[PDB]
DNA sequence: ATTCTTGTTTTCATATCCTAAAATTAAAGGGAAAATAAACAATACATAACAAAACATATAAAAACCACCTCACTAGCGCCCCCTGCTGGCCTCTGTGGGCACTGCAA
C-alpha cells in the first residue's frame, strides 16, 4: 500500500483522470452519468456537486450576501476573486 | 471067844541134792593193719591303713553380648531470585474518512 499511498489511487472507468479519494470518484461519476439530486431550495437550479451549490442556495437568496471587500494596494479597487488581486497588485 | 477100827514105827522108793570129770566157751592177751585225729605249718582271703587321684567349688579372667550415644545421611518444605514468554493496556505515528476551497475547461 505504500505504492498507492500518497498517489492517484483510484481510477475512473469512462475516462483516465484520478483521484486520491473515494468522495472524489462519486462526484466525478455523476458528472459522466447525470444524478444531480442536489436543488435550490428557492429556484429549479439543479446541482451536481454537494454544499458549495448549496452556498448558492444561501447566497442567492440571503439579502446578507456581503461580498467581502478584499482590497488590493495603493488604487484599491475591490475584485471579487484572489487571482485577480494578485495579478493586478504585481503590477499596481 | 471072836471080829473090827485106829494110831504109830519101819522100810522101800523116788525125787532131789551134792560132787567131780569133761568140755567148752567165752574172756582175755597179744600182733598188726587200718584209721581217725591232732599238731603244726602253709596258703589264700579279707580287712585296715596310707597315700594319691579324681571330683567339685570358687573365683576371677578375659571375653562376649547388648544397649545407648553420636555423627553422619535421608527427607522435607519453604525461600529466593531468575529467566523467559505471554498478556493487556498505552500512545503516537502513519493512515482512514471527510468537508470544502480551489482550478481548468468550455460554454
Ligand atoms: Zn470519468
Ligand atoms: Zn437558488
Ligand atoms: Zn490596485
Amino acid at each position: 500500500q505504500k505504492s498507492h499511498k500518497n498517489e492517484k489511487r483510484f481510477k475512473c472507468d469512462q475516462c483516465d483522470y484520478a483521484c486520491r479519494q473515494e468522495r472524489h470518484m462519486i462526484m466525478h461519476k455523476r458528472t459522466h452519468t447525470g444524478e444531480k439530486p442536489y436543488a435550490c431550495s428557492h429556484c429549479d437550479k439543479t446541482f451536481r456537486q454537494k454544499q458549495l451549490l448549496d452556498m448558492h442556495f444561501k447566497r442567492y437568496h440571503d439579502p446578507n450576501f456581503v461580498p467581502a471587500a478584499f482590497v488590493c494596494s495603493k488604487c484599491g479597487k475591490t475584485f471579487t476573486r484572489r487571482n485577480t488581486m494578485a495579478r493586478h497588485a504585481d503590477n499596481c
